[PDB]
This record gives C-alpha cells, structure tokens and sequence, in this order.
C-alpha cells in the first residue's frame, strides 16, 4: 500500500476554518500557474491518490478516497466494531481502489451498488434540491452512517454533501462560498448551483478557448461570446472567474 | 456630475457578484495589503451613485461616498418629480453634490441617521430584516413614490447598505446572497460580529507583520483577533472573509 | 362515520391563544400517569380518532382528521363547490379514513397521490427550513387551498404547517413555545426543531428506558448517558422532559 | 461577608442545559405550596442572598448578586488585574452590597453608575428591543465586559441580557421557553415581552386576588375579567398559568 497524504482535514466542530479547508485543497491540487488568472488543477502528481478527513469528534472521521486529477471522490473509509472499513464507488476499478486504506481487509472492502454521479446519488438520496448544504448538515449526515450497516439511501445523503462540500466546493467559489460560519445554518442546492455543477469541464474549455485580451482584467477574452449554461449567461471571462475556484486540467490532446 | 459606478437589475439575480465586484473594482487601490484589496485612499472624485433597478420605469439611486462606501441617502421619483432623501447627519455640502434631478421643494432630511442603532430602532433588528434579491426589489416597492415613512425608509436602507457597502466590504456577506430571487438569508450573529467590526479587522491587517511562512506573507501581531463568534488567529483567515479593507 | 369529538379549535385571528389551544390537546391525550414527570399519550382510547380545527373566520375552517394515539394527521376536510369535501394522505387504509367527515360524502372523498412522511411533504412543498410557522403562515396556507382545486404543492405546504403546529408542537413543547405570538411574525425550522421531529420514539424510548432515581427532579436518570439525537446532545432526563410535550406511549 | 450559596451555574457552552439552569432557580426560591397551581416565590429565606454563575470558560465566569425574595440582580463580579472585583447597582445599600463578594475588597468595591430598573438599563444600553436574547448573546455580553475597563454600554448590554434570561426568566415560562438551544439564534424583545416583564407584580397580584373554582384547570378564576396588560388581555388564569414561571410572594 502506497503512502497517500492526507491533504486537507475539515474539523466540523471548527466551522469557521471552512473556507481555509478548501483553500489547502485548491492551493494543493493547483499548478503554479494560473489560466487568466484562474487557478487550475495540475496535469500530473507524483502521487494523483490522496485522503481527506471529514472530523466530526476525536474519535470519529470519514476519510474519503480522492483522485487528485479531477478532484474525483472514489469512496469514503470509517470504522466499524474496531475494524476499518472502506466504501467504493461502483465504477471505481480495483487497481484505483487498492490504492486506498490499507486498514480495510477482506469483507471489509466494499463496492458501493451506486457511482458518484448526480443521476445515481439523487436516485438513492433524493434531488439535490433535497439535500441542503451546511457544515453541520455534513456533520450529521457522518454521524447517521458511520461505524453503522451500509444504507444505500444515507451514505448517497452523505456523499451529495461531501462531494458538493469538498470537491465541488473546491471547483466553484460559487459553491464554497455559500457556506455559513453558522453552522447550524444551510443553503438550499437551486438549479444556478446545479447547472454550475454539471458544468465544470464545459466552463473550463471555455477558459482555456479564450483569446488573449490586453485590455481586460483576467487578460483574456472569450473566443465566442455568450456561453451559456442556463440559467448563466456568461459574457466575459472574469464573470467565469467569479464562479471558479479551480480550472479543469487540459492535457491539449484534442481539439476545442 | 457624477458617475454611477455600478447598477443591480434587480429582475436579473445572477448579475449581483458582478455588480458587487465592480464596486470593488471602482473604489479599491490598484494595490493589495496582505493580498487583500482595499479602499483607495484618494479620489478624484469620491462621491457617486449605485442603481437599484426595479424595472425600466422604475429604480432607486444610492449616494455613496466612495472613501468609505457609506450611502449618505438615495432618491425616487414623486409626482413625477425627482426627490432625495439624506441621513440627518450628512452636511448640505456633502449632500449637494447628489441628484441634479432633485430639485425644489423635493430634497428631504430624514430624522434618522445611518447607524444600526438608528435603523433598526426604526426598521427591526438586521436578524428580521432577512437579505435577498426579492426582499431589496419589494423594499424598493414599498417606499417609491410614496410619503415618506419611517420603517418603511429604515428596512430599506437596512437591506441597502447590507446588500451593497457592507457586501462590497465583506464577501463572507456578498458571497451568501442566494442567486434564487426568493431566497433569502439570516442576518446572523456572524454576518453582523464583521458588519460591527470593519475598522477593527481592517486595523488588524495594517497593523501585521511580515511572515516569510504565510501565504499572505502577514501575521498579526498579536494573535487571536476576537470578533466574535470569530476567532481570528491568522491573516489568510481574515482574508477570506474580507471583500475591501478599510482605507488606510 | 361516527360524531367524533373535536379535540382543540385555534382560532388564526387569537393568535395568543395558540397554547391554551396546544395544552388542550396534550390534556385531551395524555394519561393520567406520566413517565419521569412527563405527560405521555394514553395507551387506550374508547375512540382514539378525532378533529382538531383550524378557524380561518365565522364560516371558514379545516378539520384535521386525528390519531390521538399517535397524534397522526391523516388528512383534512374543507368545502369546495358547497360541497363536504375530504382528503385523505395515501397510506390510510379506507376502515380508518371512513371514521371522518360524515358530511363529506359522494365523490367528495379524495386520496392525496403523497403521505404525511417529511420525505414526501418535502419534495412536493419544500424543505422545512424553506417553510417557517407562524399563525399567519398556517392561516395563509389553509386560505391558499380552502374550497379550491388540488394542488399537491400548496397542500403539502398546509402539511407541513399543519402537522408541526398541530401535532409536533404538542408532541414538544421546545417547538410549541416558539411560535410567535404575533400573528405576522414567523420561526425558521432550525435543525435543533427537525432533530425532535425526526426522533419523537427514540427519544420516548430513552425516557422509558430510564432507571428510577431518589434524587432527580424526574425521578428518573439515563440508562446510559449521552442521549445524543445530534445536535442534541442529552445527560439527563430533566434535559428531555423540558422538551418534551407528550412521550410517545409504550 | 457570609458564605453564601451559589443555586445555579449556567455553562454557556452547553445550551441545552438552559431550561434546567432556570429550573434550579425556580426549584430554589420556590414555595413548596403553590397558588393557583403557579409557583410562588418563598416568603422567607434563612439566607435570602445568593450567587448565580454564568460561565463562559473553566477561567471566564461572572457571578451575579442574586436577592431570592424577589430575583433581584443587585449587582456581579468579575477578575480584573489578578483580584476579584464587585459591581453593585447604584441604589444598592452598603449594608445590602456587603454580603456579597468577599473577595472584592477595598476600591474593588465598586458603584455601577446606573440601577437596574429597565429605564436605567435602556438609558445606558438601548432599548430592550434592540437588545435581543439569546445564549451566545448573553455570552459575547459577557466576553466584552469581564475583566475590561468600566464600559457603562457594554455592563449596560450585560445586564439586560442577564435579568431578561436569568430573573426574570425565571419568573416567565414566556421567556425562558422561547430562549434556543441553537445558540446563535435570538430572540426580539417585543411589546409582548417587555409587557410581561414590566407587570410582574401585577400580574401575580392578580393571581393571588383570584377566586377558587371547582370546574377551570388551575381551580381558580380571575376576580375580574379581564386581566388587560396591552397587548395581553387574559381572561382566565389558565391564561396567565402558561407565561409565568414564578409567582412574586404576596
């Protein structure tokens, strides 16, 4: 089992230091350089796999199983009766997956009947719509699964939040920012929020497509202009901007 | 004459970010403390205004005075007459500068100033004044054209100042409000331990160190910073929360 | 149907009322023992279904079909084309719906296409933070359907007022005790609020597991300590009892 | 000074405890025969004066100077420069001020500039409206005077914040009952709020003048309807029952 790092730990009892959680896992993932003043996700890792911790006490966290890459979450880990336990989405393949807690043997593997995506997720834990965001709505939705028999319906509860919370939050500023210091307080998930969600990888070309502007601030201007992902009308690079936190990576093999 | 440096379609919610950075972008120096914008300390001109837009009929202008993105009053239309409202507490100097379009008898001094203290006293405290788009658009509604009332004036300007200064200020406030039109949020202990607090934490980071360790490259000189429920222990903390820094 | 007894009326223009009209439910419902120094629901009833009403004015109201043994809403009744009309949510067996609504009768007996779980009150009316009480919010949403055509959102917004007004807050007195009494004002569903509704047995169940004690007020003292229901966080029975307004019975 | 006894001690960190903290206080100073089925304070103590702690670390507290004939705050200490310091309200003997804080000495000693009437506390901190209840309210009152400087304004805020949920939530179910456990959420301070605070001994007057009954709930009954204290107009006592947690001795 390799060594993975855990790059960024979200204290749930600690909610103000959530946008300094987020901010680790963009300073951590993101090349050096930026893409019209936009951060983007590195083409390569030395090591692409990685883990980070969801905290809800001194004895009881969720780890989940990240791609780096694409800020993928691949499964989650917690404990069960002493025993580490690991949950892996459906489409993850064995060679990925064996990357990932080496404290989860034997039964204690576990493929998920479900993937990641929203289709899936929704079918099992109900429309995002349906699943507020919050702090400590992510905490609860720990609580309600950890160390307890796998539930289909919560552990899609819980990772609608996570993967809005963590990787998406990560990926849109638009997400992360929404996110109350009260704890106790929640951010209905509206169609602006999922059309940004399902959107990441078009808004990202729309980036990397634009052409070079010496007037403008993020120094770029778009090649076609509007890009539209409704209800968002986008005129200009630095509205993208806005809602960007992280670009994703183009590897420029292939055309655009 | 003065420019009118941003203006919200209140119809047209997602527009609000981008109108909250170009105020931003007018009134803050070309430059960073800490990485962090903040207000110009000089102006060629500091006084403009900020549209809030209801229809094409139909809008409300703020003054602002940029040194400081204070809204020292705004004006409607009555009796198909350009009218004005000021806070008690602005000069005529000052208030002269605004609303060519406000003429005769239709340039009022309001009996309250500004301040929290006065506007909730009149308005309702800032938690039962929740913050959203349909809420400013009604607000607006509720006092265009109309004799001048005194709550109805007050639970404006509470969501005017809120919804513009205090939001160009602190995104922690500007990045909650809900691109849903009817949606809204809670003025909680959080939102207003910043909005009471903007002098303290813009002092705090003009008054940090150099650190060759942080990604701010400052530290405070005395570590934490108590607003509270805040605990700020760091300058990247602060800076997240922060939209412009107090003018030095 | 029998002539059930209407248990509690809230009148929506007396808004300061809306205890008296709460402790006379938890009073029709309750046994004369308590458990730990706390109210529970009879375990028996001669007829265990009854109204409870909400009054809009003089000539408008909603009667809310009751389980007193659980405090179950199983659907209401209102008029519509100067006709008795009824709706019953889509679990309740037919036996138990015809205990209700004697002048509603014809084709004017409707099966709601949802129940009264949160899960489908909420995807057809919106989460319960996005729907906050208050006597004029109950008021508006009863007017927003009285006598009208189906409509499953508006009607599951009624739902959602009505069961947390009506049988929620008797249930806990931490929700009834935060209604307004002014009519116009309003309280968010916060998550302290959902954690009650959400854990109503398991909560009874804790006080019923409780271990007799000489030196608490309840005279009782928790089986095992914490009760967490997060964000609640529980260490004694004195704790629950200060937000318990009825123990789901044994 | 005697040793008095400390009856109470909020942890603000542990809101839920809320409702229990008021309990103690109630539990304390109450008769064990009650008026009207109404709590009533206690003619007589043997030691009538006594600390309430409201904690805001294992090193932060203030102790309030509590006078349990009729819960009056008369004052609170603090540490400041490594010594307890005391905090007297203006009107408060010497004679009176001396029981409490014996580890206050010398010009640790000290006169508030302002007594604890409600004009008082307004004057010096705002009107009770703008002063909303709340745990960490109470709190972040706290925080901002405990060991600082002499800030009329901020011991102002501390105090309404600490009668209002402290004395005289004890004294009305109304409030303390409306006070979350979500403790960031607030309460306004309305006309139905102050309207009860102001007319404590009013209103339990008019319970005491009331006249016995063998059929309402509290076997009494107003001795004249109604008991007006704008906006509340209490017909019954019943009525009066479900806002008030205590009783001033007749």
């Amino acid at each position: 089992a390799p060594t993975l790092e855990t790059i960024a730990s979200l204290d749930l009892n600690n909610p103000t230091t959530y946008l300094s959680f987020i901010t680790n896992i963009r300073t951590k993932v993101a090349d050096k350089t930026e893409q019209c003043t936009i951060q983007k996700i590195s083409k390569t890792f030395t090591q692409r796999y990685s883990y980070i911790d969801l905290i809800v006490s001194s004895t009881q966290k969720i780890t989940l199983a990240i791609d780096m890459a694409d800020l993928y979450v691949l499964g989650y880990s917690d404990i069960a009766n002493n025993k580490g336990r690991a949950f892996f989405f459906k489409d993850v393949t064995e060679a990925v997956a064996n990357n990932f807690f080496p404290g989860a043997t034997g039964t204690n593997r576990i493929k998920l009947t479900f993937t990641g995506s929203y289709g899936d997720l929704e079918k099992n834990g109900g429309l995002r719509k349906d699943n507020p965001l919050g702090i400590f709505r992510l905490e609860n939705s720990i609580v309600n699964i950890y160390g307890k028999a796998g539930d289909v319906k919560k552990q899609a509860k819980f990772f609608l939040l996570a993967i809005q919370m963590v990787s998406q939050a990560a990926q849109f500023k638009y997400i992360s920012d929404k996110i109350p210091s009260e704890k106790y307080e929640e951010v209905t998930v509206d169609e602006y929020m999922t059309a940004l969600e399902n959107n990441w990888a078009k808004l990202s070309t729309a980036v990397y497509n634009s052409k070079p502007s010496t007037t403008t601030a993020t120094k770029c201007q778009l090649a076609t202009s509007p890009v539209t992902i409704s209800p968002w009308i986008f005129k200009t690079v630095e509205e993208i901007k806005l809602v960007m936190g992280l670009l994703k990576s183009s590897h420029h093999h292939h055309h655009h």
